[PDB]
């Protein structure tokens, strides 16, 4: 079960969302791993036993990425917030993170993936613990209890599929909800060069896992700032050629599980994604970025 939540206002890109994850999420655990983390992964943890899947190399992302945000006295966390929470691990592995905070909401427009989350934290028992919502990143306005505001807010993968228009009014939404010195994890897909300069090296005439909405790190960076948070940090992370790595295993995944008769229509798209964006990854015309922000 989800609580819903609309704004009068709906976005005109959510259909396309909708499509891209609709799919049984027992298709995505062959592509992407059991987990189903759809941001990438590192793959040098020492930790780390090859040889690494995906599941692995995105939960030791997911560890850099809380290292870098000083959750190693990180301060009071009571409330939690995962924007795009996919198919509920994000949420899972900060609930085990912080075993003390009582609340930990998902936002997400995906119902699929919403109904996977319900029962997968019910396997997990943390139904109580955790609550979803059917509600676009551009009405975290209107989730209940403004009275108590966010003190770690979660955004890995979702600007990527933001139009900027969108991403400028979601941000400054979310800023209105954190409770000063909160801090905000973000892990997003940005073009190292000018859009008008960047081509394609597979054309892409069906907008792939709905990701048409390039942004520039200058860009990324302003519209943080320009809503009143502090990047702490920004950085390349995971490196080029992780993010290659784990494209290439996933296109191994889906080519070794499936055929072009019962391949479902995403799943192919991310097949044909991962040469193109990892060949714009050795070329150093794409990076996933890190960045940690606050609220003053
Ligand atoms: N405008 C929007 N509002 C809310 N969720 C959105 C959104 N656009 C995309 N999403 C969600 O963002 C997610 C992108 S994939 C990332 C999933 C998750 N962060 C992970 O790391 O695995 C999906 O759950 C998608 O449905
Ligand atoms: C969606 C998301 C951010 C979630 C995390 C996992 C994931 C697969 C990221 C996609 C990154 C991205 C912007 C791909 C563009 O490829 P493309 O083939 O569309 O590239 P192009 O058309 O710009 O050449
Ligand atoms: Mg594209």
């Amino acid at each position: 079960s989800y609580h819903v939540i609309r704004g009068a206002e709906v976005s005109g890109y959510e259909g396309k969302v909708v499509y891209t994850y609709q799919d049984d999420p027992e298709d995505w655990r062959k592509a992407i791993g059991d987990r189903l983390m759809f941001q990438f992964g590192v793959y040098d943890d020492p930790r780390s036993r090859p040889p690494i899947s995906p599941d692995e190399s995105g939960l030791r992302y997911f560890d850099r990425q809380m290292e870098l945000a000083g959750y190693g006295d990180f301060g009071p966390v009571k409330r939690i917030l995962d924007v795009g929470c996919g198919w509920g691990f994000g949420l899972k592995y900060l609930a085990d993170r912080f075993p003390a905070c009582p609340r930990l909401d998902g936002i997400n427009i995906s119902a699929r993936q919403l109904e996977y989350c319900a029962k997968y934290h019910a396997e997990h028992r943390l139904s109580e613990r955790i609550n979803l919502y059917l509600c676009n990143a551009q009405d975290v306005d209107l989730l209940p209890h403004a009275d108590e505001p966010y003190d770690l807010v979660t955004v890995r993968g979702v600007i990527s599929h933001f139009p900027n228009d969108l991403y400028e009014r979601s941000m400054a939404k979310l800023a209105s909800r954190l409770r000063p010195g909160a801090t905000v994890i973000i892990s997003d897909n940005l073009y190292n060069l000018p859009l008008e300069q960047y081509r394609s090296d597979t054309a892409d005439d069906v907008d792939r896992l709905a990701c048409k909405h390039r942004k520039t790190p200058g860009y990324f960076r302003q519209v943080l700032e320009q809503c009143g948070l502090n990047v702490e940090d920004m950085r390349v992370l995971p490196e080029n050629i992780d993010v290659a790595r784990w494209f290439m295993d996933v296109k191994k995944n889906i080519e070794t599980h499936f055929t072009p008769d019962t391949i479902p229509p995403p799943l192919e798209e991310l097949r044909v994604m991962a040469v193109n964006v990892s060949v714009a990854l050795i070329k150093d015309q794409f990076s996933t970025y890190s960045v940690i922000a606050r609220h003053p």
